[PDB]
RNA sequence: UAUCUC
């Protein structure tokens, strides 16, 4: 059902998707030229520790700022106050309740808010890190991830899909699914981040990953999502562990009214989706 | 932690 949700969202939001491959590639090249990869190595290791502290977090945050300064695909602080118009009163109540649900759902740090928006995955960073650490040409990484994107037009790629691909694209050996883990940052490799990057490598395909939001399109994008929510009966799961495609898109869109919700640098953003998008039920 | 694996 999950892939069906993703598929139905792609169909419905096709008009907000676009080709961003060369823009991602340009950002990846900017990182390859400008990034301190010894510190990338340092942050990767630090993020993999069983127990992390404010020292580790500062290292992540500083590196993030450096990455953010180099790339052009960035999301910016943009609060949205949703009001009736494109969205009906009923729609606003649905969105309000779902954001409230999202809100309702080891680190040793003084301020947990400094974790917010620092742990995301960005295709350009993924490409840069694979290319540099995998010791191949950027194009080698691009071609490999393109195949992964193609698989993603048909299904969620899994470890087996990945294993098969590696037979023709050895760079993908950098992605050790055994070593991948939750919340270890976009500097470390994972199948999920590789799939997100592959999704940007395609010509067409209506990949959600390529969506751009602006204040002028925010309401229409939300209205389209709500159409699909109704059609397929999508919902925010009450279990604080699962994250389905609807929760995923709603959170990512509502984090900012200006940017690329899935793939931009979002490390300059403060706040969570339920703080950055609010509803005036009036 | 908008992230892991399916
Ligand atoms: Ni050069
Ligand atoms: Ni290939």
């Amino acid at each position: 059902k999950s892939f069906l949700w993703t598929q139905s969202l792609r169909r419905e939001l096709s008009g907000y998707c676009s080709n961003i491959k060369l823009q991602v590639v340009k950002d990846a090249q900017a990182l390859l030229h400008g990034l301190d990869f010894s510190e990338v190595s340092n942050v990767q290791r630090l993020m993999r520790k069983e127990r992390r502290d404010d020292n580790d977090l500062k290292r992540l945050r500083d590196l993030n700022q450096a990455v953010n300064n180099l790339v052009e695909l960035k999301s910016t602080q943009q609060k949205s106050i949703l009001r009736v118009g494109t969205l009906t009163s009923d729609d606003l109540l649905i969105l309000a309740a779902d954001l409230e649900k999202l809100k309702s759902k080891v680190w040793d740090v003084k301020n947990a808010e400094l974790l917010s928006n620092q742990f995301g995955t960005m295709p350009s960073l993924t490409l840069a890190c694979l290319t540099k650490q995998g010791q191949v040409d950027l194009n080698d990484a691009v071609q490999a991830l393109t195949d992964l994107g193609l698989i993603y037009t048909a299904k969620y790629p899994n470890t087996s899909d990945l294993d098969r691909l590696t037979q023709s694209h050895p760079i993908l050996n950098m992605i050790d699914t055994k070593k991948s883990s939750l919340n270890i940052s976009g500097y470390n490799f994972s199948l999920g981040a590789a799939v997100k990057a592959g999704a940007c490598m395609l010509d067409g395909g209506n990949m959600l990953e390529t969506i751009k939001v602006s204040p002028q399109t925010m309401d229409g994008i939300l209205k389209s999502i709500l159409k699909v929510k109704k059609a397929l009966g999508m919902f925010i799961s009450d279990t604080p562990g699962e994250r389905n495609p609807y929760e995923n898109i709603l959170y990512k869109i509502c984090l900012s009214g200006d940017g690329w919700p899935y793939i931009a640098s979002r490390t300059s953003i403060t706040g969570r989706a339920w703080e950055n998008t609010v509803v005036d039920l009036e």
